[PDB]
C-alpha cells in the first residue's frame, strides 16, 4: 500500500488537546436572534450558500450573512467548531453569530463585513511591496490555523477578502477546513481544481497542512506572472498534466515512487513527457514589475510535488522575499 506520511510541523497539536476541541460532532450549536439582522442586498452565491450584506439592528453594524443549504449537518457543525476555535486569530474572518430561519429551518452564519475588491480589479494598483505585504498576511493566518491543528483546504483568491483602503485581509470560507490528526486518511475531493495539490490529484489521502502551501504557491504564481489561474486544468486529471507541463514529469514520477502511490491508468494516455521549466520563462513585459529573484526562489520552494519538501507557513515567513515587510 501507500507509504505513510506526517506533517513536519504541528504534528500532534490535536492529540494533546481534549476531545472537546476537535470533536465537532459533539459541539452544541446555539442560535442567536435572526430578528437582530435586516438583509440589505445579495453579495454572492456559492456552491451551497447565498451571501447577503446585512445590518445588525441592535448596534447599526454592517455584517455579512451566509445562508447555508442544510445538505449535511455534520459539515455545518465542522465549519462552526473551526470558526469558533479560530475566532480572533490574525487575519481569520470573525464569526459574529449563528442564526436560523424558523419557517424553512435554514441555518445562517453571520460574519464581520469586509469591503472586498476582486483579483482582476486589484492587480492594476498592486505594487511589488503590496504582494509581499498581503502574502505575509495570508501566512500569519495559515501559520495560526496550522498551529491550531486545522488545515484550510480551500485556499484561493475568492476565499481571501481584501479591503485595500484599510490594508485589511481576511481568510474566509472554512466550510472545507478539517482538523489534522497524524496518520488520518482524508477525502481528496477538497480544494478548488486550479489550487488542488498533487497529493489530491494522485489520490494520496494522508496529506496535511502542506496542502495549503501548494494552494498559496498557485496564488503567488498567478499574481507575479499575471496568468489566472496559473495551472488551468479542465478536469482533475488534466489538472495534474498542467502541473507536469511546468514542474516536469521527472520529479512527478520521483514523488509517486517515494510514497508508493498507485497512479491511475488514465494518466499514461494524457501525462506524456515534460521537461522541468525555469521559472524565468514565465516573465514578460506585462508581469516583470512583480518578479524578482527572491519571488522566484520563494515560488520554487512552495510549488513542489513532494508535500514534505514545501516550506511550512513559518519557514515561508522567514524567506528573503519578506525582508521588506
Ligand atoms: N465578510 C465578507 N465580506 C464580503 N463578502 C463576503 C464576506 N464573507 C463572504 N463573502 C462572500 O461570500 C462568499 C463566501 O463563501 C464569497 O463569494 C465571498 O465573496
Ligand atoms: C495580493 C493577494 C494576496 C493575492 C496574491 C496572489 C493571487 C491573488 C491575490 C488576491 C487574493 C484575493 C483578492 C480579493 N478577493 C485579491 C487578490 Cl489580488
Amino acid at each position: 500500500g501507500p507509504v505513510p506520511s506526517r506533517a513536519r510541523v504541528y504534528t500532534d497539536v490535536n492529540t494533546h488537546r481534549p476531545s472537546e476541541y476537535w470533536d465537532y460532532e459533539s459541539h452544541v450549536v446555539e442560535w442567536g436572534n435572526q430578528d437582530d439582522y435586516q438583509l440589505v442586498r445579495k453579495l454572492g452565491r456559492g456552491k451551497y450558500s447565498e451571501v447577503f450584506e446585512a445590518i445588525n439592528i441592535t448596534n447599526n453594524e454592517k455584517v455579512v450573512v451566509k445562508i447555508l443549504k442544510p445538505v449535511k449537518k455534520k459539515k455545518i457543525k465542522r465549519e462552526i467548531k473551526i470558526l469558533e476555535n479560530l475566532r480572533g486569530g490574525p487575519n481569520i474572518i470573525t464569526l459574529a453569530d449563528i442564526v436560523k430561519d424558523p419557517v424553512s429551518r435554514t441555518p445562517a452564519l453571520v460574519f464581520e463585513h469586509v469591503n472586498n475588491t476582486d483579483f482582476k480589479q486589484l492587480y492594476q494598483t498592486l505594487t511589488d511591496y503590496d504582494i509581499r505585504f498581503y502574502m505575509y498576511e495570508i501566512l500569519k493566518a495559515l501559520d495560526y490555523c496550522h498551529s491550531m491543528g486545522i488545515m484550510h483546504r480551500d485556499v484561493k483568491p475568492h476565499n481571501v477578502m481584501i479591503d485595500h483602503e484599510h490594508r485589511k485581509l481576511r481568510l474566509i470560507d472554512w466550510g472545507l477546513a478539517e482538523f489534522y490528526h497524524p496518520g488520518q486518511e482524508y477525502n481528496v475531493r477538497v480544494a478548488s481544481r486550479y489550487f488542488k495539490g498533487p497529493e489530491l490529484l494522485v489520490d494520496y489521502q494522508m496529506y496535511d497542512y502542506s496542502l495549503d502551501m501548494w494552494s498559496l504557491g498557485c496564488m503567488l504564481a498567478s499574481m507575479i506572472f499575471r496568468k489566472e489561474p496559473f495551472f488551468h486544468g479542465h478536469d482533475n486529471y488534466d489538472q495534474l498534466v498542467r502541473i507536469a507541463k511546468v514542474l516536469g514529469t521527472e520529479d512527478l514520477y520521483d514523488y509517486i515512487d517515494k510514497y508508493n502511490i498507485e497512479l491511475d491508468p488514465r494518466f499514461n494516455d494524457i501525462l506524456g513527457r515534460h521537461s522541468r521549466k525555469r521559472w524565468e520563462r514565465f516573465v514578460h513585459s506585462e508581469n516583470q514589475h512583480l518578479v524578482s529573484p527572491e519571488a522566484l526562489d520563494f515560488l520554487d520552494k512552495l510549488l513542489r510535488y513532494d508535500h514534505q519538501s514545501r516550506l511550512t507557513a513559518r519557514e515561508a515567513m522567514e524567506h528573503p522575499y519578506f525582508y521588506t515587510v
